């Protein structure tokens, strides 16, 4: 068993977009926005109604770019995380109460401050490749596990 959920990545030539996340799981890290797919929606209808809540922005398309499995010790539901991509945003991104959006230059990617595994994936998508991970985590901070691999198809 596990359960759905979204991540979006803002990556323009020279930028990409985060969100410092102020609550909740993950608090005190940058990270793309996202959560839970409802019932009753798409995936990615999910992720934009997230990017929208959590950032105000709107999106022409999204690009599916990975997928990221993670177990969490202790846990019986495995996170299943779908990781989209655009270049093409709408509007300004304005803080909420999730999350607080700031740009960064490609070369000055926050990662001791983002999700470790970040470290490990967060290349390929700079590199505009597709991925599948899985990780296994002790608590938030500590990697037991994990798998990585370019794929074809999302
Ligand atoms: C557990 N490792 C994680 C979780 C994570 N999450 C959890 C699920 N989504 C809401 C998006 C944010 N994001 C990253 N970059 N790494």
């Amino acid at each position: 068993a596990s359960r759905l959920y979204t991540l979006v990545l803002v990556l323009q030539p020279q930028r990409v977009l985060l969100g410092m996340k102020k609550r909740g799981f993950g608090a005190g890290r940058w990270n793309g926005f996202g959560g839970k797919v409802q019932e009753g929606e798409t995936i990615e209808d999910g992720a934009r109604r997230e990017l929208q809540e959590e950032s105000g922005l709107t999106v022409d398309a999204l690009h599916k770019v990975g997928q990221i499995v993670f177990e969490f010790v202790g846990e019986p539901e495995l996170m299943d995380v779908h990781v989209f991509c655009t270049d093409s945003i709408q509007g300004t991104p304005v803080e909420s109460d999730e999350m607080r959006p700031c740009w960064f230059q490609l070369d000055q990617i926050p990662f001791k401050d983002m999700w470790p595994d970040d470290s490990y994936w967060f290349p390929l998508l700079l590199q505009k490749k597709k991925f599948h991970g899985y990780f296994k985590f002790q608590g938030q901070d500590t990697i037991l596990d994990y798998t990585l691999r370019e794929v074809d198809t999302v």
